[PDB]
């Protein structure tokens, strides 16, 4: 009693009410140069149980999910998924680039696979460093990622990667990059560094 | 069997410092609670003002978050605090709340000071300490309200139909609040205080 609740996979797709460990708020932005970006961001929903995660999943699923242009985050309820939010400011996140045939292949199975991590709670005690997930969805290509609260706590940075990576189904020979927000926040050239790869 | 804590036995329990050796040191709940806080930030939609604090299902840890969070008396006007069984949300539109309703007192301004921190707290007890028997199980959460005009503190229950549930609730929670007989708290579905009209099924 004061146990966090853990859900596997195979338990989370028995279930497509079992409570979640975190509520969770799903975000909606397109950056609308003509509206301001408080206008453009939009709360879609929040939910903390495995049957309201599933309905949420199954009606955004039926309405042309995953637009061209636009990101989708889902973080802890009272974090914003910006940078700026105290949550976020001194962390960064892991980051997956698909290249253009993999949206077609792996975008959606690796955006679910990603927001079970979440709500499963499956990096154990590390899970508390976790803010929220991003999909952006572009012609170029799109990219999913997970956003952490301390970029210098490098154990449970470097335990998220792993399992994420893991959970992903990765090959060993494909490695992922974290990056500081602070360093994403200055454009220096085509990439970012990483401050840690698994 | 049921698990039940009178006053005295979750008074005792409080700022204890207990080593919870094993983790068999703290004592249960019948229930997990989740505390939830409504923000009065007009320039957000009222969903995003919703905000899930914390979720406990021991007497201590009731208390550490008790402890640690701001009282009612000390609440901006506008904030709302609701303590909800797990899986059940704060708005009456939820399953477990949308066929029931609530018992409501209402304090005035001045009643701020004196009354609504006890009155919450006691509140909070008969919730954890599962204190109506086996309509206990009718319970969904209770909500405080901070408002210029008046708080209220409200027990919600998932069934207007169950009226022996409903009626024995109302009277032990007047009782543990220790109102005289002359004041009274009063009954709502929450279908009639949806609808604003100009509406107690029963008072106590
Ligand atoms: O098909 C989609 C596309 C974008 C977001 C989601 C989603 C739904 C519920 C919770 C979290 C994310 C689903
Ligand atoms: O001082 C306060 C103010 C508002 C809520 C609470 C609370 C704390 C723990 C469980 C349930 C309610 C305490």
């Amino acid at each position: 009693h004061g146990a966090r609740i853990i859900y596997d996979r195979a338990f989370l797709m028995a279930c497509r009410k079992h409570p979640l460990q975190n509520r969770w708020a799903l975000w909606f932005f397109k950056n609308d140069k003509s509206k301001t970006w408080q206008a453009n961001l939009r709360l879609i929903s929040k939910f903390d149980t495995v049957e309201d995660f599933w309905a949420l999943y199954n009606h955004i699923q039926l309405s042309s999910n995953l637009m061209p242009g636009c990101d989708y985050s889902l973080f802890k309820d009272g974090i914003e998924p910006m940078w700026e939010d105290e949550k976020n400011k001194r962390g960064g996140r892991w980051l997956i680039t698909l290249n253009k045939q993999q949206r077609r292949s792996d975008l959606n199975r690796f955006w679910l696979e990603t927001l079970l991590c979440l709500i499963g709670e499956s990096f154990d005690d590390y899970s508390d460093d976790v803010c929220g997930a991003v999909v952006n969805v572009r012609a170029k290509g799109d990219k999913i990622a997970i956003w952490t609260t301390e970029c210098e706590n490098r154990e449970a940075v470097t335990h998220i990667g792993r399992v994420y990576k893991e959970r992903l189904g990765l090959p060993p020979k494909i490695v992922i990059g974290y990056q500081s927000h602070a360093d994403t926040a200055t454009k220096s050239g085509s990439t970012t560094k990483n401050r840690f790869v698994v």
